[PDB]
């Protein structure tokens, strides 16, 4: 009877997940966090589920955690949404964080690297959207954000297959966001670059290297790395019901780099 | 002290709702717009009606109503009055444009002059006036309202949509050019918005059948509300997001996707 | 000796292939035609190799045909280019026709449909470019056109996974064209729609139906279907050495539909 | 009877090479340009230097000078002279623009007026003049030269690049709007072309060192040639391709990709 909306956030033990969960809880949502199990020492885990759950529960959110599902597959994504609906009976918002980073010269790319970028950058999008949309269509309302990459808006040398498949994800999102708009469902993509979190600081090798860090920031028009507080704010605005008038769109979030 | 937001054409369109939420977010306000009560032609919410409410929200308000924003003089004078009153300018929402439609080969020199003045001169002179105090302060946020037509200039909208695309291009360059000074400049272009101006021009006002026909042109099958638009606009003007600049955002229910 | 340049054209028994081969021969090229074996009464064969070879040889062009090789894989594309180089010792231009059409509601798409579109719209591009570029890089000059689809410039409802993956192919071409510009190797994409050839008439269901065809033509700003003579002229202009100053670009060729 | 192609600014830029290949392709020619010999400012191939070669290729040639193509009067006069001479206008190559660069906040009202006249008025009035005879005939092909900067309006090029984006938008709408009449209108935008206007704007003229620095900005690492550009341009004007309209083509060595 409380009629609390439910937001799914994937890869939620890092990147935008933790800050987005906090603000979605502040906005009255119950939460489903997909991510990697383990404590803060686990690789890729920036904020563990145990730490997040305690804070999110303090905010009044009910939280379901989902770990060790392979979201590059139909099975993983279908299982995830079945568990969402079992717990909460509804899905109002979904933040699908996708991707697998591969960089290098185009002619150096192997079949394995090609397979991996397709699995991360496209299969996660295809199967994720096939899983989250049915309950949204059934309800006549929903909001989805797919995280792709700012490289999808300008695929450049050394990120040919990563950036190119990100552009494909953006295109799928355009079609899908337009196709389900008549059912009250928004699907948009956000693509970031130059964000201050471990994943970026490693791919750019700015980690523990102030001189590298500074050269990287100088590549950004706004001369800084973006923060997860800023990104969670924009992302929540596309998932909290406050804006029901954009769909099928791609939003660059990279300090002007993808303008 | 409280940061200061300038909003133009603020007696209609997004202005009133944006003023309300910016006041909620802790800003003082400078409202440029049209003098008079709600019975005047352009006035959707009078200055008089807004001042009472915005003061209750904690905002000091300065109104400016006698300036032509197609010229250097009008915009320079507006910003001079902002700084005289509050000593700062943190955010600016510049609403621009003059609508002309019709066959390209029917457009007169006067129609061409007018769309350039509304769609381009207001942007050029507006940004030249608001940016200097922001650059001097090392921080600022600007949203220029152009049009969703700028993202897809179409038949029967050639000179309007085309000059809107030009305004978006100016915003791209200017937003990238002043990024190193901590200043953001972005553009928003709408269509199919639920406000009296569009309702009356489309004949959806008071006409449910016509409104349904108009909504059917929109992927999301509705008209956007000013509360929604003001939320998105304020998110680019309230300090919460300092990581987008030089960008154009379509806000038309998917119509410009 | 004669220093005749060599152009590869794939899927050349239909679509733009036959007209492009004629005009490239006229412009002084030797030709490698990949395609489907069989006479004109074969499915998908608009002009058989036998009929094309007679005419192309009359124009002075040497022709190598490459039949029944699968271009969705590394092995097929690598074998194709090995045979090009064994026969002619060079590859100056390549027209890579790619794709596999699937349409329908996004939520009706099966894993098999998804695999199929990825293989046609992305794997053919990845493996095709990995095969054709090395000899062009070695020579310090080359020109490539990848045929994707006008839907890649505007992925729409009912065309989500096809148009979206086409957008990804366009993005790969952008990055690859920019990345090999230092080697003098242009890589551009052309995306068509509403072309007067069987493949479109079937997907649109306008064949033998003047009313449906008239409805389809009315969706085109220029109010007609495009011809292979027009398309081959534009394509040859990106492959004949006359224009070496565009790369990484996508060109819509759909009567204004993708403008 | 030969079809007729109008080419403006034809004493420099793409004009001379385009005239040569359009003559080869069977066209008679109207060449608008600057009167005088090659020592005149901007004259790369004088009218006098071109005429013998063009006649040998089979073309009748009318030359036109001293019309202000930023105005309705000049463009209307030009097309009237085309029709009086040849009775038809099949193809038009409208070269437009006036380069201004510098910091946005340094731009004067005079600089703003000049870029609007060059980058927008030339397009508006040029298209209003060439299209009526093409629509009446049920066929025509037009290329408007804007700038590659219109695809990516950048710092230091704000009002030039921005208004070029507007010209591209006008061309999109107009190309779509007259497609039902069998008329194509497309834009080509160049940068990094090997001709005096670009060399001077980039300050690389007559200076191998600075030219190398400029070429380093281009993915294909050189300046484009007029033979290449005229090939692409003629392909949109020679009747061979009647299936693109309302489009913008970057021609800048990948710089605008
Ligand atoms: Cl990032
Ligand atoms: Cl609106
Ligand atoms: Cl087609
Ligand atoms: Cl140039």
């Amino acid at each position: 009877a409380e009629n609390r909306p439910v937001a799914l956030i994937t890869m939620a033990t890092g990147y935008v997940g933790p800050a987005l969960a906090r603000t979605m809880a502040d906005r009255g949502f119950d939460l489903v966090l997909h991510g990697t199990a383990g404590d803060g020492t686990m690789v890729g885990v920036e904020e563990s589920f145990d730490s997040q759950i305690a804070d999110l529960a303090k905010r009044g959110a009910d939280v379901l955690t989902i770990s060790d599902v392979d979201l590059t597959t139909r099975t993983g994504n279908q299982s995830m949404i079945e568990r969402v609906l079992e717990r909460f009976g509804r899905l109002d918002s979904a933040c699908l964080v996708t991707g697998l980073i591969v960089t290098g010269k185009f002619l150096d790319m192997t079949d394995d690297q090609w397979a991996k970028v397709k699995a991360g950058n496209l299969d996660m999008v295809f199967h994720g959207l096939q899983a989250v949309l049915p309950p949204m269509v059934a309800a006549g309302a929903g909001q989805c954000v797919v995280f792709t990459s700012a490289t999808g808006g300008r695929p450049d040398p050394m990120v040919s297959i990563y950036g190119g498949t990100r552009a494909g994800a953006n295109g799928i999102v355009r079609a899908v966001g337009l196709e389900h708009a008549r059912h009250g469902v928004q699907v948009n993509a956000i693509g970031t670059n130059y964000m201050d979190f471990p994943g970026f600081l490693k791919a750019s090798r700015a980690d523990g290297d102030p001189e590298r860090r500074a050269m990287i920031e100088a590549q950004v028009p706004l001369r800084r790395l973006g923060t997860m507080d800023e990104l969670s704010s924009v992302t929540a605005g596309l998932l909290d019901g406050s804006n029901r008038f954009q769909t099928g769109q791609f939003f660059d979030f990279s300090g002007g780099w993808g303008a």
